[PDB]
């Protein structure tokens, strides 16, 4: 009967947004975080005083052996989840020339390889339960590239890849693969002079709200978009 | 503080569907017709059975001069529209040295032309009421990806996505967005989709649902396909 | 085998500097202008001072009628052509609510029915001469992305290259190639200075582009080894998208 | 006067190419990892056309390997004037079925690569100040595969991090461009492959390796300087 959705990163910011309005939506939100337990914990709170339903998960998710560990076990007691939310980290601008090892692998190995950490653990659960299912990546915000950020852009775009693909491979299960690749989104802590670099590209001139992407994943999730898959849908005012 | 929706087409198929989920939505809905008034009366009645409300209006997208008239004076009537929906548009399949200059301009006309003849009567009165607004074109997967015997109509559906993101850029700073829909194939009454099926009408309705919806006010100049995966 | 390559608005410009690069590849260049009749005989005086051939041809690719007579009388006599190259335009620019009917309609259906209006003629003549062929339309970087004051011209080069696609669907076992190049900013001279730099940074190469960039893709596009390229639009734009 | 590398020399595309650029008039340094047979004839048969080169070895994987080589035939040669990074051979695997290794290896060859190669050779280029051409090269297109959700990725990422860099060297006359081929005959193709894609393409052929090297010799080429940022396919329609 019930429908569990794994959030990662639902402790805070844009994660938070897209579990405390998938519990609106009537499903059961499995609020994953890192080491804010507090912060999972408000949102597990804030969703059951709206009158919804969750559970808390701690996990790391570039620690893959743990991911797969937490999960499987999670997935073990509880079934498998209809739905998987994998949300994006921060970006850091640095040109290539200077760009060194760790910068370019730590950015690979936590955007890209969180793909792999996360969703292989949840996929075949998702088909051997035989009842669909949803799966939503997130970009940090991948079509364009962008001066500084090669590695951020691969990492991004690699994303975007994967998910395309794994949209092909899982469609004859009913189950709908798609990237939400949101613009410039006010997270309460960004630079000034960030929203002052960007805001003239930006048609509608203003920064998103968390509540705006999780708007639209919460379209992606329903039922009524079950023959949208393989798309990268952006949320940016424009910019793109 | 009633929000009208035009939606051109509205007797049928993906139009009807759309004037039916947005009045579900609690949009006053202005469902159009050109010759199928049957058919728009089906849709309004379908309409008022589930609680929501709206009414009939007769045009032909292809006659510049009758839409201003008849746009203008429902405006003057009712006020201007919130949303319009611009989803009327025909096919003239053929092979493209095969194709009549009927077969070329009939699809161009009904299907781009529809783009300035129905959204220039609206744009400015809904800049005016300064309640920010919702635009919403179709177009198709063969505007994105070209299709065999429709050199026609992917000619003119891509026109649509073009004209719709140059709007959009010009009106979001009144707070309007401006995004196209691109189905798939839909099924209005095969292994090269993903998914195996054909699309359905109330799966086109869904996706203008979310793009008419308050929460989707930071989505402009997007083309969101509906199709199974194809592209 | 001499192969003819139909070249429309190459009187000044892109479609001049595509006239030339390609009679310097050896094709036989049919030279078309509405009104610049001077362009155009400039265009084939500097194709034949460098030992090439061309020919002259005149018509309005608005009216469809003298398109159909002019090129079905320029074929009978001289036989099929082996490219066309659907470069003439036009814009109108303007914010969409002041835009007027005759703006609409005359960037619409110069830009976007000359797909038909040019090519109709030409396509079948190809097809039943069994050479193979080319055709490559000119769109714009306000065809990809939409450009303020632009809902015509963008709609009609976005038009261009969804025909385009299909085109190419259509013809490729034929043999014929069917493409899009979409330039960017191309200093075409005279180019006012206000739009220059208002364009310069959105431009990563910091200038704009020569009309020879543009014919080197266009010839590029022409010659054989690029037989396997269909069904693409490429852009050729300094980066801007 | 300008040098090329062309990773992947030794066979199919990237011997198409090192042939192709050196008849264009470049000093191809023709790379290989484990064909040195293939090398030596692809150097070969571009010295008998009236061209020159030289050969380089190393593993693209292998990070350090690559700097050590790249900077030591650098420092000798002078920097590069063009680079072309050539792609691997594709495999299917469910992702359900893929393995730790499946995925971090196709990873690490076809997407960290970016890094490997492009690295010690981009800073060097910028020095000259002569401009340059950097050309990455995606097989993109086909339908009904049991999986390609790693090599998919790293080809997405090897688009976007060639998209960032033309961004950044746009500035200083390098155009940065990826070429993303459709099914091409080199050889070494699955029978069942040909016949599952074939209907695909609406040229109804494979493509050949030259008409991949004819596209990479455009982009190098003078005019061309213009185009940037750019994902071409050359792929007979495919997409």
């Amino acid at each position: 009967m019930t429908r569990q959705v794994l959030v990662t990163g639902a402790s805070k910011g844009i994660g938070k947004a897209i579990a405390v309005q998938l519990a609106k939506d009537g499903f059961h939100i499995v609020v994953h975080y890192m080491g804010d337990q507090q912060g999972a914990q408000n949102t597990l709170e804030t969703i059951e005083q709206h009158g919804g339903s969750g559970r808390l998960i701690q996990f790391d998710i570039s620690n893959r052996e743990e991911c797969r560990t937490k999960l499987e076990a999670d997935i073990a007691e509880h079934g498998a989840y209809y739905g998987v939310v994998n949300n994006a980290g921060i970006t850091r601008d640095t040109a290539f020339p200077a760009m060194t090892e760790e910068e370019w692998d730590g950015v690979i190995h936590t955007n890209l390889d969180s793909f792999y950490n996360v969703l292989h653990p949840c996929v075949m659960p998702m088909v051997q339960k035989r009842k669909g299912g949803r799966i939503v990546t997130l970009a940090s915000v991948g079509l364009m590239g962008n001066r500084g950020q090669t590695n951020y852009s691969a990492a991004k775009a690699g994303v975007i890849g994967a998910t395309k693909s794994l949209a092909l491979e899982l469609a004859k299960r009913k189950i709908t693969v798609n990237c939400v690749a949101p613009g410039l989104i006010d997270t309460g802590m960004v630079d000034e002079h960030v929203k002052e670099h960007a805001m003239p590209q930006i048609p509608l001139r203003r920064m998103g709200e968390p509540e705006e992407v999780a708007g639209l994943v919460s379209y992606l999730m329903s039922d009524i978009a079950g023959y949208v898959t393989r798309q990268v849908i952006s949320v940016n005012g424009g910019l793109v």
